[PDB]
């Protein structure tokens, strides 16, 4: 219940100028550092067939959605490889939940 889908198009935003000197989803960009992000939601964790995985997150076999996105925000660490992420959490947690959202758009 933390997160609520608001609008895709004003995280799509914030994505666009604040998550492209990674994952770069550009709908068919380079995987770049993190991976291209299109994918993360469907089968388990860590399914993209270019980007690799540090193998932990595929050990935990847990499959990536909304309510565990959440989790990830609040508490992201042993759960997950080691894994840094130059993201340190959003000032405006309001935006941070659209962004999730926008995510949602990248998997479909
Ligand atoms: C490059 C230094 C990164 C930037 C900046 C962003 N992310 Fe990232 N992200 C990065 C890596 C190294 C990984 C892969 C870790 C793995 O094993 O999957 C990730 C992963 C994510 C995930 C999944 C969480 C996880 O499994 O660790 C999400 C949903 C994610 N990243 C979101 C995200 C957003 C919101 C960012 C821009 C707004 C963003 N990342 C930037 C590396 C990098």
């Amino acid at each position: 219940t933390e997160f609520k889908a608001g609008s895709a198009k004003k995280g799509a935003t914030l994505f666009k100028t604040r998550c492209l000197q990674c994952h770069t989803v550009e709908k068919g960009g380079p995987h770049k550092v993190g991976p291209n992000l299109h994918g993360i939601f469907g089968r388990h964790s860590g399914q993209a067939e270019g980007y690799s995985y540090t193998d932990a997150n595929i050990k935990k076999n847990v499959l990536w959605d909304e309510n565990n996105m959440s989790e990830y925000l609040t508490n992201h660490a042993k759960y997950i490889p080691g894994t840094k992420m130059a993201f340190g959490g959003l000032k405006k947690e309001k935006d941070r939940n659209d962004l999730i959202t926008y995510l949602k758009k990248a998997t479909e």
